[PDB]
């Protein structure tokens, strides 16, 4: 391969990345509610979710390295207050030009 090759077209935009939300603010920070798939509401701004490098409108996949693509606000809101400290929370998010 000279000039090129193989394998290198569809490339991958978006990755899983991994982000916690530190509690110690009137709650988590961040509001979080819709049914399986879950998604992100909106982030609060100046706080431990955002700070942290969480950004909205994006879909939960596995927290606390649990599978919750198949849960609900209820079901995963019982899982996050498990912790009143911190929780981890993983999405996927693409690194682009994705305004909104």
């Amino acid at each position: 391969g000279s000039s090129g090759s193989s394998g290198e077209g569809d490339p991958e935009n978006g990755e899983k990345l991994q982000i916690t939300i530190r509690r110690g603010k009137d709650g988590f920070g961040f509001t979080i509610c819709c049914d399986s798939p879950v998604r992100v509401q909106a982030v609060d701004s100046g706080g431990p979710a955002e700070r942290a490098g969480l950004q909205q409108l994006d879909t939960v996949l596995q927290l606390n390295e649990r599978p919750v693509e198949h849960w609900k606000c209820v079901e995963l809101a019982h899982e996050i207050r498990s912790c009143p400290s911190e929780i981890i929370l993983l999405v996927w998010r693409v690194s682009g030009p994705s305004s909104g």
